């Protein structure tokens, strides 16, 4: 019945948007992870310009992404319980 | 009851998308202080090795040093953002 | 009209999802790039540090490799991509 469609579409509604979610965990998580290699590397360039700097007035600077880091772990577990389960 | 549990599921459905899209707006502009925290960093080591190679030369060969522009990239995901504001969902039940 | 406005609803649902959808492919595209450009510079700038510490002298760097992220975030984008609604 065109109810029967009302039903399938919104079966596909919901199997669409659960499978973007994942789609978005992925890209958020894989962010954090390239977030959290950035910070490291720039935080160990600084600590070795500094050390060269100090062996010979040079002031490096340090990174700080935990606050972030955190927040887009928050995001990713909204999405986790953003799911669907059609009645 | 099929039709009163189906405008259920679809209260449903809008409820979790406006959600969803207030996870999204969050891990966006998140992500974008990020960057530019880290486009700053970098362009300040980077000035400061350069201080310390001219400095050293005057004092063999010059090193040059690379600078980050994100502006362009920020500037994209602020408009993701303000498309992920406008794309919530305000049923007529 | 409860069964013609459940239908308005649910266009209405499908449209915004897929717009949406816009949205967040243009956001991690965008991120993607910007990984890139942070990978090279501090890339760049991290041969320039070892230079110079290896001529002031004729520390150990750090190297940045951002390659598997960027793929991954690439498939996120690609899944985006097929998860648009077409309804009947
Ligand atoms: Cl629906």
């Amino acid at each position: 019945i065109t109810q029967q469609v009302l039903a399938e579409n919104q079966k596909l509604i919901a199997n669409k948007f659960n499978q973007a979610l994942g789609a978005m965990q992925t890209g958020f998580t894989t962010s954090n992870l390239a977030f959290s290699k950035v910070q490291d590397a720039v935080n160990a360039n600084a600590n070795a310009l500094s050390k060269l700097a100090s062996e010979l007035q040079i002031n490096v600077t340090f990174l700080d992404l935990e606050y972030e880091m955190k927040k887009l772990e928050e995001a990713i577990k909204k999405l986790e319980e953003s799911y669907i389960d059609l009645k």
